[PDB]
This record gives structure tokens, sequence and C-alpha cells, in this order.
RNA sequence: UGGAGAGUUUGAUCCUGGCUCAGGACGAACGCUGGCGGCGUGCUUAACACAUGCAAGUCGAACGGAAAGGUCUC
């Protein structure tokens, strides 16, 4: 009932003296599907293998994703190593938007609605690492608000303000 | 109230970087196919030459006149 998700499978390989010596990468997202997403990158001589090294230190590599009820908080733009990816939060009806990489990413996170843009580079795993950094860039207004001194009234938009407490009544 | 990516340089990698593809549109054309209706639409090239027909006519309450019809007649 928690969610796997493998993006990638590459067959990297070291060249020895006798030939080349091949090896399996298992880039996978693992996710609750509600605020909770980790990315292991995993290596074995074996698909499976790097699939399961993959999961495990995926699921020691956790972080907290800050929604407000199927999108995100506000927009942000993560920059990995070389890879760009923004992220746009979008209104209650249009469900997730976003490329192959980071869609996985996003829906393991357990986020419904949002507009994802990848605009540097186009390797998987360095978009996965951006979209992971603008996820840490995300912030909540409720911690801002400490950040900030004042109220959440007067630092959230009346919109978001008014658009939490549909969600748990 | 709104943004998706994939393949391809290497033994393998990550960038840079082009190329290609997945979508949509036409006053369209060609291949195959094909029932109808509604509503739109049809020389994008030779402002190249045109047979043939119509497409600018009207008023007798403006006038001199009687070519035709019907009349008063011989
Ligand atoms: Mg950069
Ligand atoms: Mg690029
Ligand atoms: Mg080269
Ligand atoms: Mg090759
Ligand atoms: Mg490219
Ligand atoms: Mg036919
Ligand atoms: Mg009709």
């Amino acid at each position: 009932n928690y969610l796997e998700r493998v993006v990638a499978i590459n067959r990297v390989s070291k060249v020895v003296k006798g030939g080349r010596r091949f090896s399996f990468t298992a880039l996978v997202i693992v996710g609750d599907g509600n605020g909770m997403v980790g990315v292991g990158y995993g290596k074995a001589k074996e698909v499976p293998a790097a699939i399961a090294k993959g999961v495990e230190e995926a699921r020691k590599s956790f972080f907290r994703v800050p929604l407000i009820g199927g999108t995100i908080t506000h927009p942000v733009q993560g920059e990995a190593a070389a890879g760009v990816v923004l992220l746009r939060p979008a209104s209650p009806g249009t469900g997730v938007i976003a490329g192959g990489a980071a869609r996985a990413v996003l829906e393991c996170a357990g986020v419904h609605d949002i507009l994802a843009k990848s605009l540097g580079s186009d390797n998987a795993i360095n978009v996965v690492h951006a979209t992971v950094a603008a996820l840490k860039l995300l912030q909540r207004p409720e911690e801002v608000a400490a950040r900030r001194g004042l109220p959440i009234e007067d630092v959230a938009p009346a919109g978001m303000l008014k658009a939490r407490r549909k969600s748990e009544a």
C-alpha cells in the first residue's frame, strides 16, 4: 500500500583487461502518495537487485513535501547539477502535468495538481535532483509566518487562506 | 484556470549542442474508402486570352408625335 516507481534503467559498463564489466543503475522514487517522497539511485549487477537497492536507499532519503490539498504552496524552480525544473501550483481542477522523470517524483510525493516543466538537462537523474531541490525550496505559510513574525492572515494570500480549510472542514 | 517529453555523440558517464519524433491547423492536394443530412466553403498557380448569354436602368402627372392593342366611326 506504499508506492514505488522506477524511472530509468541504464546499463553502465566498466572496462577491464578481459573486456567490459556491465552493471545496472536503477533510479527509483518511493512515495506514500500524500506528502512523503524519497529518491534513490541504486546500483547492482542485476536489474532487480538495483531496483531493490534503489528502493532501500530511497526509503532512507525522505523529506516532507508541503502541500495545501493537491497542489504545492507556491511556485519554485529547482536547479540540479545541470537540471532545471519549474513548478507552478495549479487550480484544484487541472491534474498533474509533468514530464517523465518529474511526473514520477511528484506522483509519489502525492501531489494531484501541479505544472512541471523541465528546462535544463534532460537526464532523468538530474531532473529528479532538480525537482527535489525545488521541493526543498518549497515553504509553508505557517512557518513563513513564524519566520517573518507576522500572523497567518497578513502573510498568506486570502485565496490559499480560504482554500486550506476546504479540505479538512 | 495555466506550461509533459522521447531517441540519437561514449566502453560507460555528465554536460554542451544540434538533428529527429510524439500534438494542432489549412481555401489544401494525392492514396484507399465511402450513406445521408444540416451549416459553412471552393483558382492559393497565369492582374494569362476570352466564344456565348444576362449584369443600368427609370418617368405619357415634361413635350412634340400615333409605330402596336382596344375603341367612336365611315
Ligand atoms: Mg546553469
Ligand atoms: Mg538541453
Ligand atoms: Mg565526441
Ligand atoms: Mg554507441
Ligand atoms: Mg538534445
Ligand atoms: Mg472510391
Ligand atoms: Mg445544407
